[PDB]
């Protein structure tokens, strides 16, 4: 026996990219509702992997349409992570949309932002309080003690020749693979 | 011609959620073996993105149903990267789950656990050993050495204000994406 | 009415393992372009759901064959995230891979290199240049300054007992799910 188109299903929220080149908001719009029938194949296809479909394949090197059979692909998310995107617009890092702003400068509240890195380098504001192991002689108007080689007066450095010091990795265990967009 | 629905299959290994609210273990119930005919594509549907798959989108924010016509869906690791969870119990971070716990407090061997943070502020616990690159003048009950301003006999603070210090960046490069889960 | 079978496609990409065990390139090989008719659903799952598509799941530890018949499934990227394959190879940690080195111990351009670490231990050389915050007295041949307890001459430490320190996380906000490579 064969597979029933079944009912046709209203598709009331597709989205269309309206830029290749550089991929997201702003650069997509909305499709007006429209039926979808499964006549075929391809129909199926459609409603599994929408445009703007997240695939990967660890092992696949070629465009998914060459081993699929359909849909447009692209590259997606090089050297990136996938964060979910945060409903909630309090997230500092996942909410905002840092490549798509308005014209005072502000973040839409959409997938697509942008961040993090690879190393971090540490910075003296960074570093916590900390003291000598033992007590020292330290200069004080308000001292009491009095005071071959000679001496100076000075703040004591250490670390001097770190500039920079050595960067420290910011990257949590990974495997890559390869990531794709549907396009159309 | 026509897609033939194939030998049915038997579907031994589905499960159900008991909570839409809060998502996850222990809130997941076994399903008994049943046989799947595809008889429509709703059944072709259900055998791609079963309850539970993970749906990734970079562009369509709208809900899934929308626009594949199949499934109820809920937005899933708001502000998270997925972890794979691992089948060696050893894992300190990735196979125990500490969002569900036994009556002693033991998490389960499932997926669901939740940690991580987005920024980390040193303290002096994480400093390695460290010292002054010239000599200076150490109080040392066996020491040999006798002893404008008076001077102190006191350690000495470096970066006694960092109270608390800057914070550094703990997320490693990515991009957001809306992220859903089949709930039903 | 019945979903059509629709005109074959030319599978020109498609690749299959070479090593179950061990996971991934080199143990690869590509396959000669043949066609793919959609005689039944096993046909149009091969489509979705090729050799080396990840699957993701939040709840269901099962199997996917158990729960959505078809394939050969293994549990992929234990404990780790998903990055992003780079084209690009400057990529100094996604491009390359580790696990695939050619005699001369070169990395090739393919998808599977790994790394990372759960934690930082922070070393010395990771340190910017400090000083303290209030002048102590230096040892200096250069110097002007003529100098219950005596003192020695000697570099102070700071946190001479922190070997090692405490390890800081590398962990960014995560979930664990199950995921899986469809190897067959
Ligand atoms: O304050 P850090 O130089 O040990
Ligand atoms: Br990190």
């Amino acid at each position: 026996l064969y597979v029933s188109q079944g009912p046709g299903v209203d598709i009331s929220g597709d989205v269309n990219l309206t830029d290749f080149d550089k991929i997201g908001w702003p650069n997509v719009e909305a499709v007006q509702s429209y039926q979808r029938e499964f006549n075929a194949v391809s129909n199926i296809f459609d409603t599994i992997y929408p445009i703007g479909t997240i695939y990967e394949n660890a092992v696949n090197p070629n465009n998914p349409v060459t081993y699929m059979g359909f849909g447009s692909w692209k590259l997606f998310g090089q050297g990136k992570v996938l964060v979910g995107w945060n409903e909630d617009i309090s997230d500092p890092n996942f909410a905002l949309n840092n490549n798509d702003l308005d014209s005072g400068g502000n973040p839409s509240h959409t997938a697509g932002g942008t961040g993090g890195s690879t190393s971090v380098t540490l910075e003296n504001t960074n570093l916590p309080a900390t003291e000598t192991d033992e007590e020292v002689l330290i200069v004080d108007e308000n001292g009491s003690v009095i005071v071959y080689t000679k001496y100076r007066e000075a703040k004591a450095s250490t670390n001097s020749t770190h500039t920079p010091p050595t960067s420290i990795t910011n990257i949590q265990p990974y495997i890559t693979v390869y990531r794709w967009i549907r396009i159309a």
